[PDB]
């Protein structure tokens, strides 16, 4: 035991259908299984009958909610819903020691967002007020519990994938990961935004323009299951992996996420897929480090004697996203008081006895500052 223990091992998931944590709102309590999401700004609850819903938010029962006369609509890349703005009172039994009056949405109705048997009933929003609908004024969770009381101005993350995990609220706990932890300065305040600089694919360069790699951003999204690229990078991206892993041909639609694979149990040969690493900007001029993850992330199990997969690299029109496929690699640090993000090797990550995944510096890499987008 370090002095973060009792927050260790306070996450779920069934099935790798999303990370969640309980919470408890209202008086007298009811509490929910909430999912955790970096890519939003919104703390949502479901709150009428639905049948992938196995219980809701029940209003007329606490006496300490407020209302505040003022509908609100939220679409995301999946999915949308729309609800009625109040407060209440809120708090995280497996999280800090403290209780905060936070804003909250009822969700009274949505299309494509619950998920059947994923277990979770709403959604907790950590990213920044930029973001927020109906507009920057409606102050989010994290701003709410840092204003009201003495927790620091930092949380992490660490998602075990196949479903558990910790998320730590003000501080970090050494057991969660080995070796150094290396941190990227967060670029803008809006969503988790940082700068990739250069991608190899088993040690090769790719060599496009490092400004086609964050056209039009590229952020860190703990409620997308895929790691998603730009159109041009996609394309050259999968042409180099599957010149990589030519000892056997798969069809077509498999690269494209339309076709699944199945090993019998036990067998699948991970060694003829290659590795994969991004290098990301340092805190020092002209310096940066780089992370590298297998193919026990890329490729993701669907839940007998046989292993079946889907390949989890994917097109995106809205910039490059590392989601689930990156973040089940490492323990991941949102250092928010000093603007910056920082990667170690996680503890708990799926390897075998050949390889693991690595995070490794310092290199030295000049004109960093050519790399972003400006509007
Ligand atoms: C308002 C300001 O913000 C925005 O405008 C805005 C717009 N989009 N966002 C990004 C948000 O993070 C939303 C939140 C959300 C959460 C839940 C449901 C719907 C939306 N995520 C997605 O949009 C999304 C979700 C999934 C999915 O399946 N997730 C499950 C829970 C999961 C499963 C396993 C895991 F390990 C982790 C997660 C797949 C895709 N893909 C497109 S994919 C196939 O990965 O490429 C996209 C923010």
């Amino acid at each position: 035991r370090g002095s973060f223990v009792e927050m260790v091992d306070n996450l779920r998931g069934k099935s790798g259908q999303g990370y969640y944590v309980e919470m408890t709102v209202g008086s007298p309590p009811q509490t929910l299984n909430i999912l955790v999401d970096t890519g939003s700004s919104n703390f949502a609850v479901g709150a009428a009958p639905h049948p992938f819903l196995h219980r809701y938010y029940q209003r007329q029962l606490s006496s300490t909610y407020r209302d505040l006369r003022k509908g609100v609509y939220v679409p995301y890349t999946q999915g949308a819903w729309a609800g009625e703005l109040g407060t209440d009172l809120v708090s995280i039994p497996h999280g800090p020691n403290v209780t905060v009056r936070a804003n909250i949405a009822a969700i009274t109705e949505s299309d494509k967002f619950f998920i059947n048997g994923s277990n979770w009933e709403g959604i907790l929003g950590l990213a920044y007020a930029e973001i927020a609908r109906p507009d920057d004024s409606l102050e989010p969770f994290f701003d709410s519990l840092v204003k009201q009381t003495h927790v620091p101005n930092l949380f992490s993350l660490q998602l075990c994938g196949a479903v558990g995990g910790s998320m730590i609220i003000g501080g970090i706990d050494h057991s969660l990961y080995t070796g150094s932890l290396w941190y990227t300065p967060i670029r803008r305040e809006w969503y988790y935004e940082v700068i990739i600089v250069r991608v190899e694919i088993n040690g090769q360069d790719l060599k496009m323009d490092c400004k086609e790699y964050n056209y039009d951003k590229s952020i860190v999204d703990s409620g997308t299951t895929n790691l998603r690229l730009p159109k041009k990078v996609f394309e050259a991206a999968v042409k180099s992996i599957k010149a990589a892993s030519s000892t056997e041909k798969f069809p077509d639609g498999f690269w494209l996420g339309e076709q699944l694979v199945c090993w019998q149990a036990g067998t699948t040969p991970w060694n003829i897929f290659p590795v994969i690493s991004l290098y990301l900007m340092g805190e020092v001029t002209n310096q940066s480090f780089r992370i590298t993850i297998l193919p026990q992330q890329y490729l993701r199990p669907v839940e007998s004697q046989d292993d079946c997969y889907k390949f989890a690299i994917s097109q995106s029109s809205t910039g490059t996203v590392m989601g689930a496929v990156i973040m089940e690699g490492f323990y991941v640090v949102f250092d928010r008081a000093r603007k910056r993000i920082g990667f170690a090797v996680s503890a708990c990550h799926v390897h075998d006895e050949f390889r693991t995944a690595a995070v490794e510096g310092p290199f030295v890499t000049l004109d960093m500052e050519d790399c972003g987008y400006n509007i």
